[PDB]
């Protein structure tokens, strides 16, 4: 007949072919290998949006790595010696604007990690979930924990309460536990306990969150700026239009007076210009991309935007350059030029710390990934079996337990090397629909990230306008779950809707689930009563 | 039979029983009084929530009114003569943070305008549709267009692109655009022009809106506050906490100095203590109260929790007192000694202005009222015409035309006596409920709105955190609108989700509108190309 088919029955008469029980579920190896491309090309953004994320944590990137600058900007530090002249020594407001060259220098190395470490953590998760579980499923780093871990439990360059390196030890530990709990069966008991409107609103919140994420400057295309009444309006001027804060202390007469160790922001406040910025601009031209091919049913929709957006940004004299001319994007666009590159990782891997275990801020951060990661798996696998028709009456899918066991173990993986909990990507779907039933889509998706390494100067000039609009449609196509919302019943609706709102409001997934748990909580606690005091007798 | 029974024929076999149709409507006089009753009660939170943002708005009052202040603020202006000191002439920053003593003498004035301008339109309005239209609908000022005319339109203290007064302009106009165009049959026509999923998910954007503000310190119980990283964290320190940020210039060094004339925010950023303000937690209390009240069916709901909120708020020496011990307390708590108050209008009645019509944002604001008023109108008609049983087989509930003439006449009214835009609430449902069928449903609530006047000191003394929970709570039930989007569709999903997220997080309801719109027809343009080529016969 043809090579292929010749291919097709080698395979699956073959000892690999029958290990992976392609003969048993209908498709031998070229079902496996198109399902496999066709997941990593839906799932393949996450190569830039997840290093994106991570990277503007800060990553290890300290004060230490912070250099002393000298007291005028004219001179370079070493010649910095004359009347009137010092060098400045740095100090924790290096890290934010403005930035410390040396701290930016590290964070691109930061960069450069964790697009390795994403790399790699995905690899691990797809070959553990292929050979162990033998399912068709795609491991990575998940979309919320991203978003949770860069900007919440270590806030943008490490502004939060947790270090990275902490924030590190606790998605390692929410890995073990995870395993544990997996392996003996109380994940089911753990998921049945959060309560069924913040469940199921938690996807619709993430969503939210992700997408206010993709609307801000140094995380995406822009259109929300500051509002000094209002907090929040539309941004989107250029960037030389944009300007910083700090806070003041005011009087009963106006003596507006600066406060002295202040946290000065990013540019977030826009003087003039507003809708005119082009790296915004680009971003909407990115997102009308992706929108269209999401409408039109096209795999890697979401990789077509991001690599048009980001080879726009690849021109080096341009306002929406990925390169501008500084000594920051000189060395950016220098590591551009080679195309390939086998980057090692030297500050992300093996980078946990146990230190801030008696802290309450790391133990809401590992509670919060814990109940993220239980919920966002236990959705997606059965999804995904009812998608595969691998359902029996009993409702499992004979290697689930293989697989809750395989996710734990990438998502201590992924915290070994340095990357927020990875976990089983909807996007799977996509090779379950094209046909994928084994875990030869999984190894096939490992081989397709191993390529996608020694593509790192590749990947690591995608600019803050390409993570943009992914993040928008992520929100999207997340927000779907609100259908499953009553909203008609107030302490189902109530809970939902406070649980939506201060994920994005607050800007934490924890605090948004902690807000929906108790006000759930606070609501039920009449019926709750009712029905105990029924139970007790003094009541009918 | 009963006293009760005697009364209810004699009204209903009279000339205003005849003229009303009470017996042609199964209901006479007690229904009716019973029916405008539940609806006041489900609406009077209006009077509470109205008067209070539309103050925010900063009323007809300029820096004319501030007063000049001292050099030092320990010397009252009059012994301002000394060497060294000097009066300053209160400029533009006088409006906010430090609020001039002279400009908040303003918003209190204003706010008791607001008061009986919000009562008047109501009342007024009632009347118009209770005896043109002859139906059992209660107008007052729409939370719809409350918080877009108040925070947008105008902004906080007038810090918007447009004035007060040339706003009530555009009100006005507005409503005279409405009335015409439903005087002559193309209000449907313009209501279809708004695609489906813009149409459905502003309700819900509007919502979402509403809940920010309700979140914010000026305008609810806080719990949402500037954050230098996120622009967005948890907010709801004690006031003694928060400090105000103003405008700088950075550099390569870090000499981050003050931009004169930068417009300084409120109080907004929390240094220490979060989640421990008694105002946001009295708030909380008053969330449940109405929260419950809204899960046991109970009727006014929101005026529980307000008045619960208020009276805690009306002791004098707490800290989360209405009346703190200053002027402007002591001011404050001097009216609302007098429990009754017949207050005259005297800035904002007849305070319209034309001389804003040239520019682009007055235009942005009528066509964002109109499309509102449009949209919540024809949307709501027809919701209790429902209920009510008047829809026949061609989907026309008879007074529907006299129906839609009120509600744009009242907007008129409304602007006159200075106000946001008033509609048909979805609260008369309630009243329509409990078996209003008749105008005399409305006169009565109209009768209840002059029993809300006499009492402006009791309304005007309603702090921020009591407006709080209603705010968010309204946003819930704006919320269940979603279930009617098809979010599996990319191109109803984007649109969609553009629009309701656009109005909370660039905080207004025209740009969500706008944005919307915009990705509809973007994302159409593929489908009607390929449309109108087939017309056309270039595809088959
Ligand atoms: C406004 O009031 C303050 C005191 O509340 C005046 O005092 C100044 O305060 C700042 C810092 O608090 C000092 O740097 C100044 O040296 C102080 N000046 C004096 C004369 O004491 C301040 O002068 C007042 N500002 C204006 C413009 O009148
Ligand atoms: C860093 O360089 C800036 C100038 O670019 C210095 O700014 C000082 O403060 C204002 C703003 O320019 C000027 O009036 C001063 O003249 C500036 N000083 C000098 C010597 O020019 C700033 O001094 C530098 N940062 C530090 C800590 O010295
Ligand atoms: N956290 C997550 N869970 C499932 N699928 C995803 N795709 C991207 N992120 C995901
Ligand atoms: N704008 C509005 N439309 C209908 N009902 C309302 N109730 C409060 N505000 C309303």
């Amino acid at each position: 007949p043809k090579l292929l088919n010749r291919l097709n029955t080698y395979v699956g008469s073959s000892r690999v072919g029958k290990r992976f029980k392609l003969a048993e579920r209908n498709s031998t190896f070229t079902t496996e290998l198109r399902a496999g491309t066709a997941t990593f090309l839906t799932m393949a953004y996450i190569l830039a949006v997840n290093a994106s994320i991570l990277s503007d944590s800060g990553g290890t990137c300290s004060v230490s790595d912070c250099i002393p600058l000298c007291s005028n900007p004219a001179i370079e530090p070493s010649q910095c010696t004359g009347p009137g002249l010092r060098l400045i020594q740095p100090d924790v407001s290096c890290k934010f604007n403005p930035v410390n060259p040396g701290y930016a220098a590290c964070v691109e190395e930061i960069r450069k990690d964790l697009i390795v470490a994403t790399v790699a953590a995905s690899l691990i998760g797809c070959v553990i979930m292929g050979l162990m579980a033998n399912l068709p499923l795609a491991l990575a780093p998940g979309m919320g924990t991203n978003a949770y871990f860069a900007y919440t439990v270590v806030g943008f360059h490490g502004s939060g309460s947790i270090s990275y390196r902490t924030a590190l030890a606790a998605v390692f530990i929410e890995g073990l536990i995870f395993l544990f709990i997996s392996a003996i069966g109380f994940r089911a008991k753990l998921a049945k306990l959060v309560p069924k409107p913040v469940r199921i609103s938690s996807s619709a919140g993430i969503g939210l969150f992700l997408a206010f994420i993709g609307l801000q400057n140094n995380q995406g295309i822009g259109l929300v700026g500051y509002s000094p009444s209002t907090l929040v309006t539309l941004a989107a001027c250029p960037a030389s239009s944009r300007i910083s804060l700090a806070p003041v202390i005011t009087s009963a007469n106006g003596t507006v007076s600066l406060l002295a160790g202040g946290s000065v922001s990013g540019d977030i406040m826009c003087i003039h210009g507003r809708m005119e910025s082009p790296t915004f601009w680009l971003g909407i031209v990115g997102f009308v991309i992706i929108a269209y091919c999401l409408v039109k049913n096209v795999k890697g929709a979401m990789i077509y935007g991001i690599v048009f957006v980001t080879a726009v940004s690849w021109f080096r004299n341009t306002e929406v350059t990925a390169f501008p001319n500084t000594s920051a994007g000189d060395a950016a666009h220098d590591y551009f030029k080679k195309i390939v590159d086998v980057h090692v990782i030297k500050h992300t891997a093996g980078a946990l710390s146990f230190s801030g275990i008696n802290k309450g801020h790391f133990w809401e951060a590992l509670v919060t990934f814990l109940y993220v990661d239980i919920l966002d798996t236990t959705g997606t696998l059965y999804s995904m079996a009812r998608f595969a028709g691998f359902v029996d009456e009993k409702g499992d899918f004979a290697g689930q337990y293989f697989a809750f066991m395989s996710d734990a173990s990438a998502i201590v993986i992924g915290s070994l090397l340095g990357t927020s909990p990875v976990t089983v990507f909807i996007e799977s779907s996509t090779g379950i629909r094209e046909g994928g039933r084994t875990g030869l889509t999984a190894i096939t998706v490992a081989v397709y990230f191993l390529l996608a390494m020694f593509f790192t100067p590749l990947l690591a000039s995608i600019p803050a306008w390409a993570v943009g609009p992914p993040l928008i449609l992520v929100g999207v196509m997340m927000m779907k779950s609100v259908t499953e919302i009553d909203w008609e019943d107030m302490r189902e609706a109530i809970p939902a809707f406070v649980t939506m709102i201060l994920m994005p409001l607050t800007y934490s997934v924890a605090y948004g689930l902690i807000g929906g748990i108790g006000s759930y909580v606070v609501l039920h606690l009449w019926d709750w009563g009712e029905e105990g005091l029924v139970k007790l007798g003094f009541l009918k």
